[PDB]
């Protein structure tokens, strides 16, 4: 992995990003999910390298990247995966993935940054803004989260993150999440947890997208459930849905063949030479 000091036109003007960068050719970013880091995309960028050069980063206040305290904003993100791209020479066309908390960055993205986007892959995620009781939850974790760490944020979430086969049949799978969630940087935590609270709705953006877009949910995902995700999917033009049987909200690290695959795939329809 990297370590590298970049330039984004967010506060503060410059940041420590750490990534990974395995591949080449078209380049496509991952984004992780909160209060996760870049690990949770690991097999995809094992696999996918062998045709596309894939860029991994621990977003702001996350894994071994730098922590910003206060609100870590979706655009704030965005603009840091804009600074890196730059960093890297990458200043013209990515395809952006992200997964949950991922996706709301990828959102940001595409409002900002749209001439830079080949292509968007949205999973387990939604475009609506967290309702007023979901902003005062997110309020409530980061107040607590700075003093407590996030232990209680594991308890709280493990069990809604994962799918029941998961817990049967990969066990280490379960522990390996818990681990990044227990690694998590408290302020970064907190800061992500205020910066989602203020996101925008990005409902009217998806009928505005202007690449090819594929939409992954896990068949159990009990945050953002398949109907959901389904419906969502309805409103993006050149859209392709994707349900992932035996998971739930964290598909890639649940079934990491089937997300592989079916990324690798549409990824060959769209990303191009
Ligand atoms: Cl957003």
């Amino acid at each position: 992995a990297q370590r590298v000091k970049i330039t984004t036109t967010a506060t503060p003007g410059e940041i420590e990003l750490a990534f990974e960068d395995t591949g080449t050719g078209l380049p496509v970013l991952l984004v992780h999910g909160f209060p996760l880091d870049r690990t949770m995309w690991k097999a995809q960028r094992e696999e996918l390298c062998d045709e596309f050069r894939v860029i991994v980063p621990d977003l702001r206040g996350f894994g071994e990247s730098q922590v910003i305290p206060g609100v870590a904003t979706m655009e704030a993100m965005a603009d840091d995966l804009a600074g890196l791209c730059n960093h890297l020479g990458l200043t013209g066309k990515i395809v952006l993935g992200g997964l949950s908390m991922g996706g709301y960055v990828a959102f940001a993205f595409a409002r900002k940054y749209r001439d830079r986007l080949a292509g968007l892959i949205l999973c387990d995620t939604r475009a609506r803004p967290d309702s007023p009781e979901a902003k005062e939850n997110r309020r409530r974790v980061a107040e607590r989260v700075r003093r407590e760490g996030p232990g209680f944020i594991a308890e709280e979430m493990i069990p809604r993150l994962c799918c029941e086969s998961t817990f049967r049949n990969h066990p280490e799978v379960i522990e390996k999440i818990r681990q990044m969630i227990l690694s998590a940087p408290p302020e970064g935590v907190a800061a992500a947890a205020l910066g989602m609270a203020e996101r925008p709705d990005s409902t009217d953006l998806l009928p505005a997208l202007s690449c090819p877009t594929l939409v992954l949910v896990g068949q159990f995902d009990a945050i953002s459930p398949p109907e959901e995700m389904e419906a969502m999917a309805r409103t993006i033009p050149q859209s392709q849905f994707v349900v992932i049987p035996d998971a739930g909200h964290l598909p890639p690290m649940e079934q990491p063949e089937r997300v592989t695959q079916a990324i690798r795939e549409w990824l060959r329809k769209v990303h191009t030479e």
